[PDB]
C-alpha cells in the first residue's frame, strides 16, 4: 500500500540517472543493484533478469565487454510495453526483437562505458539494476566486477542449484567484497531440478549467513504471467518444505519486492551525504563560471557566427587590398611568359636530338639587323607571331590566373582566419569559393575575347606604348638570360666538371656538323659516350644556343635602331611586349569588373548557403564546437552548470513532497 514509496523510488533512479549523465567521476552518485553470476549462475542471472519483468534479449553469444544500466518505471496510464534508449532519445521500441538485434549490436560492437537502458510496463516496479559480466582476458573482467561492488552499491548474487554454494563466484566474491553480508542477497536459480529438502537446505543455509536473506526462484506473450503461474503452481507439488510458515522465502514477486525494499533504504541512505557533496560541486562549477568565463553564455551557434563574422571581416579587408593593379601584375606576368613562348617557337633554336639538323640557311637570326626592310620572310614571320599571340587562349589564360590567384588569397585568408582548426568546415569555405570561381570563369573567358575583338584585328602600338614595351623587354630578355645560364650551371655540376660537359658538347656538335654521323641500332652506347650523358649534352647545346641567341637579341633589343616603332619588324621582342601589356591591361579591366566583383558579392553569400546546408545538413554544428577545446571547456562548463541545477531542483522537489 507504500505508493508514495514507490513515488519516491521513482523520484531518487531519476536523479540518479541525472547525476550520471552529469559524467563518471564528475560528481557523487547513488547506489543501485549490482548483479554478478558464474558460468551457470550467470546464465540463471540473465535468465533471472528476463523473468524479473518481462521477456528482453539475454544470453545467445554475448561478449558481456560493457555492462547494462536498466532503469525501470512504474507505468501507470500507458498500456504498451516500450522501451527505450537514452542515447537515441525520444525513439520507442515496441517489440524486444528490435531491442534484441540493437543492443546484441552494440555487443558485438564492444570505452568500458554501460549502456543506459529504460523500460516502461505497468508489471513492473521501478527498479535500477546494473548487469555487468558474469565470471568465466578473464582477469579484466574479474576487475571491473571487482570495481563495481566495491562500491556500497546493494549487490544481488544469483546461484544455480546445481553448483555448490562454496564453489559459487558470485557468492564467494560477495563474501570477499561484503564480509558481514549486511548490503548482499543472494538468489538461488535454477531451483526446480532439485529435491525440496535441498531446497530448504540451499535456500535457509547457516554456512554462510546474511541479513536481507536469500530468495529462491525457478526462471524461465503474457510470458510474465505465465512465470507467475508456474511459480505458484510449482510449490503445491511441495508445500510443507517451502511454503507458508516456512523459514524460506520464494517466488518472483518476492524478490521484486524486497530488492524494492532495500533499494529504497539503502539509496535514501546516502541521499543526504550525496546531496550536501553535489551542493558543495555546484557552488564550485558556479565559482569557476564566474571566475573564468565572466558568466559570458555561450552556444555552439553563436560561436559558429561569431566566428564566420570574424572571417567575413578578414575577407572585407582582403577585399579592399586586392582591386585592379594585383590583376594587372599578374597577367602581365603570364603574357611575358607567353611572349617567349612565341618568339622562341619562331624565331630561335629547338630542342636536340641525334639527327643532324636541316640548315634553315637562307635566313638566320643574327643577320637580323641587317637584312632586306622588305624581306617577305621576316614580315611573315613577325605577323604570323602576332597574330598567334593575339589568337591564343588568352581569355582562359586570364581566367585561369586570376582563378588560381583568388583561390590561393582565399586559402591563405583561410590560414590566418579563425577556422585554422575545424578542417571541415575549412574544407566547405574554399570549396564554395572554388565553386563560384568556376561559375564565372567561361562568362569571364569569353567576354574577354570579345573585348579583345579590335585589337586582334589591329593592335595599332603608339611611341609611348613602344617604348614601355623596349624597357620591359629589356628586364624580360635578361632575367631569361639569367635563368639559361644558371640551368647550365647546373648542368655543369651535375655532370661533373665543366670540361666533361664541353667534350659532350663537342661531340654533340660534331654529330651536328656533317663530321659524324650515327646509327641508331645500338641505343645503349653511342660515341664514347653513354646514352644518360648524351642526352644531357644535347640539352646542355641547347642551353648553350639559346643563350647566345638571347644576349644577341638583348644587345639588338638595346641598339639605337630599336628606338623608333617604325622598324617593328626588325624589334619583334618590343612589339609583342607592347601588344602583350595592351591586351593584359583591357582584359585587366574587363576582368576587375566581371569575375572579381561577382566574386566579392557571391562569396559570401555562398559560403552561408553551403555553411548552413553542413551544419544542419550532416549534424555537425556541435561537433563543430567540440573541435576547438576551450569553447569545448566553455560549453561543457555550461551543462555541468545547469545539470546541477536540476538535480538539486529534483531533490528539493522530492524533498518537499517526504516534508509537506
Amino acid at each position: 500500500r507504500d505508493d508514495n514509496m514507490m513515488f519516491i523510488t521513482k523520484k531518487m533512479i531519476e536523479i540518479r540517472n541525472l547525476l550520471q549523465k552529469v559524467g563518471q567521476g564528475s560528481t557523487v552518485t547513488l547506489p543501485s543493484i549490482v548483479v554478478i553470476g558464474s558460468q551457470s549462475s550467470g546464465k540463471s542471472s540473465v535468465l533471472e533478469a528476463i523473468v524479473g519483468h518481462e521477456f528482453l534479449p539475454k544470453g545467445s553469444n554475448m561478449i558481456t565487454r560493457r555492462p547494462i544500466e536498466l532503469t525501470l518505471v512504474n507505468d501507470p496510464e500507458a498500456k504498451v510495453d516500450y522501451g527505450e534508449f537514452p542515447d537515441l532519445g525520444l525513439a520507442r521500441v515496441t517489440d524486444f526483437s528490435l531491442i534484441q538485434k540493437t543492443l546484441t549490436e552494440l555487443n558485438q560492437s564492444v570505452t568500458d562505458d554501460p549502456i543506459r537502458l529504460t523500460i516502461h510496463s505497468p508489471n513492473i516496479p521501478d527498479l535500477s539494476l546494473i548487469d555487468l559480466p558474469g565470471y568465466i582476458l578473464k582477469r579484466k573482467i574479474t576487475e571491473l566486477c571487482d570495481k563495481y561492488i566495491r562500491g556500497p552499491n546493494i549487490i544481488l548474487a544469483i546461484s544455480a542449484a546445481d553448483t555448490d554454494l562454496a564453489n559459487s563466484t558470485a557468492l564467494q566474491a560477495s563474501r570477499r567484497v561484503d564480509p558481514r553480508g549486511e548490503r548482499t542477497i543472494g538468489v538461488i536459480t535454477k531451483m526446480d531440478l532439485v529435491e525440496p529438502e535441498k531446497g530448504a537446505a540451499i535456500l535457509s543455509d547457516r554456512q554462510y549467513p546474511l541479513k536481507l536473506g536469500y530468495v529462491g526462484v525457478i526462471s524461465k506473450g503474457n510470458l510474465l504471467a505465465s512465470i507467475n503461474r508456474n511459480e505458484k503452481n510449482y510449490f503445491g507439488s511441495h508445500p510443507t518444505e517451502f511454503g507458508p510458515d516456512s523459514g524460506v522465502s520464494t517466488g518472483v514477486m518476492t524478490l521484486r519486492k524486497k530488492l524494492l525494499q532495500v533499494l529504497e533504504q539503502q539509496m535514501s541512505s546516502k541521499l543526504n551525504e550525496t546531496t550536501e557533496a553535489i551542493q558543495r560541486e555546484l557552488e564550485e562549477t558556479t565559482y569557476q563560471f564566474k571566475v573564468q568565463y565572466n558568466e559570458q553564455p555561450m552556444s555552439a551557434e553563436s560561436y559558429l557566427a561569431a566566428s564566420l563574422d570574424d572571417f567575413k571581416h578578414q575577407f572585407h579587408e582582403f577585399a579592399s587590398s586586392f582591386g585592379r593593379p594585383q590583376l594587372q601584375t599578374l597577367l602581365k606576368d603570364a603574357l611575358d611568359q607567353k611572349v617567349l613562348d612565341q618568339l622562341a617557337a619562331r624565331y630561335w633554336n629547338r630542342p636536340i636530338e641525334d639527327l643532324s639538323p636541316a640548315p634553315r640557311e637562307p635566313d638566320n637570326i643574327i643577320d637580323l639587323p641587317k637584312a632586306d626592310p622588305d624581306s617577305p620572310y621576316w614580315h611573315r614571320q613577325l605577323d604570323t607571331a602576332c597574330s598567334g599571340l593575339t589568337r591564343l587562349g588568352v581569355g582562359r589564360l586570364a581566367a585561369t590566373v586570376a582563378a588560381s590567384a583568388i583561390q590561393q588569397h582565399v586559402e591563405k585568408l583561410l590560414d590566418k582566419s579563425s577556422f585554422a582548426k575545424h578542417p571541415s568546415a575549412r574544407k566547405v569555405i574554399s570549396d564554395a569559393a572554388a565553386t563560384v570561381l568556376a561559375d564565372r570563369s567561361y562568362a569571364t573567358s569569353d567576354g574577354i575575347e570579345i573585348s579583345l575583338k579590335p585589337y586582334k584585328f589591329d593592335p595599332d602600338i603608339q611611341p609611348n606604348e613602344w617604348a614601355q614595351g623596349r624597357e620591359h623587354v629589356v628586364g624580360v630578355l635578361q632575367a631569361e638570360l639569367e635563368q639559361c645560364q644558371a640551368a647550365m650551371k647546373a648542368l655543369e655540376n651535375s655532370v661533373g666538371g665543366r670540361k666533361k660537359l664541353k667534350e659532350v658538347m663537342s661531340f654533340v656538335d660534331k654529330a651536328r656538323k656533317g663530321e659524324i654521323i650515327v646509327e641508331g641500332d645500338h641505343p645503349s652506347g653511342a660515341g664514347g659516350f653513354s646514352a644518360a650523358l648524351l642526352a644531357r649534352g644535347r640539352e646542355a647545346v641547347f642551353l648553350r644556343d639559346r643563350a647566345d641567341i638571347l644576349s644577341l637579341r638583348i644587345q639588338a633589343a638595346k641598339s639605337r635602331q630599336c628606338k623608333t616603332l617604325t622598324n617593328k619588324y626588325y624589334c619583334p621582342e618590343v612589339f609583342l611586349d607592347a601588344v602583350a601589356t595592351k591586351l593584359a591591361q583591357t582584359a585587366v579591366l574587363f576582368l576587375n569588373v566581371e569575375m572579381l566583383n561577382d566574386f566579392y558579392v557571391r562569396f559570401p553569400r555562398e559560403v552561408e548557403a553551403k555553411l548552413h546546408e553542413h551544419m544542419h545538413a550532416g549534424g555537425g554544428l556541435e561537433k563543430f564546437a567540440r573541435e576547438d577545446p576551450k569553447v569545448r571547456r566553455h560549453l561543457d562548463l555550461i551543462r555541468r552548470k545547469e545539470l546541477l541545477e536540476t538535480v538539486l531542483g529534483k531533490i528539493e522537489e522530492l524533498h518537499r513532497i517526504s516534508s509537506g
